[PDB]
């Protein structure tokens, strides 16, 4: 499910919370002006997840990269925070998140 | 479980001992004043994991990364050394905590 | 499957789209006169993955060969960008494409 | 089980082989001195795996700990070479040991 | 299987073609004069993995690596590209090469 510092986190930014996202394609592109990471969900969405050159982005946005790619791979949903100001929409936040059963 | 050098290094600090932590999310997040890795439990406890820019902190928060990932991925236990001072809590050391059966 | 984005992306260059590879092999050659990193279809088709020095391609290249290894180990589909233009073809964009089951 | 090789070279080195440990613990730690990687056995014995900032004890030391972090996660046997001279032992080399079974 | 490329690459260099070696260790050392990465086969025969220091051998070594790795862990067979001109052999290419069911 969803932190609830996640969405605290997403409440004080302009981006939007999309919640239970099951990613089916992470692709990497280095072609002259299509660049960098794209996620892409069952219900035909997609979003751009920035790179980051400077620390603390560096390594930041290296985690977001294994988080998309380890929820495609094991089939795990994701909580995003993204941003609907570009085209693809820029992911600003990511969260795993593993669906656990609770039987009470 | 918990290593003896794990409780014996967190009784040498300022920080807490929480034993037997089962993380559910992970996220990290570039938004501008909320950047960072979050780490949430079963039980809805949240802690920001510190990063590091220089060595040794570069290399060891990496790997503090990687154990709280696996640990949500693989549905494993960790304990951790978590200082009280911040809010959410900092961890300052994390131990990968597979439950294995002794039957005798 | 393949993304509408990735397939407007490939649309954007002189790199041919190819669908639903299976990759079987992914090596790594350091010899003088055949540095690199290729990888072979079942059908027995090879590209050339390159590399990448300065931000952002360093990080994209990464991601690209994290993703045909990631094939490869799980017997997993992608959709490649490959320029011919090259012996062996270089691929310049590659997206993980498990085959998800819909029953509707 | 062990090679020929890693045992060859524990030999040429005042450090003392471990055959056949099961780790169940890894834990890193940004404490300000107790910083490090550990590990530790089912039998309850913790060795210290070094760092290194500098060619080739960079990559080195973070295949050192790739292996064992492998091992918690997968639980697969190790070998070790560690030197004595420190308490807890610091391991200057380690093996990845799955153990094959041979019916002949 | 072994691609053609890797074949072929093999054939255009002083280096010697291993097929369907099943590694079974993997070792880092960071030992005074032992330093390096160690493989090790099912048949008792090791090979070194060079290391890279500078672009591109430093991505390309570190692929290797991951290879080695993953063939260790998840017992998947490896063709190698061994210079003879060093004990143990140096490894100037290798290729993860799962084994594949052809049914026709
Ligand atoms: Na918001
Ligand atoms: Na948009
Ligand atoms: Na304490
Ligand atoms: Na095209
Ligand atoms: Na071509
Ligand atoms: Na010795
Ligand atoms: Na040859």
């Amino acid at each position: 499910g969803v932190s609830k510092t996640f969405k605290d986190k997403c409440a004080s930014t302009t981006a939007k919370l999309v919640q239970s996202v099951q990613l089916v394609n992470i692709s990497s592109d280095v072609n002259k002006d299509s660049k960098g990471i794209y996620i892409s969900s069952s219900a035909g969405k997609t979003w751009f997840i920035p790179g980051g050159q400077y620390y603390p982005d560096n390594y930041l946005s290296n985690e977001m990269r294994k988080i998309a790619m380890a929820a495609v791979l094991s089939n795990v949903r994701v909580n995003l925070c993204a941003s609907e100001a570009y085209t693809p929409n820029h992911v600003w936040a990511i969260e795993l998140a593993p669906h656990h059963h609770h039987h009470h």
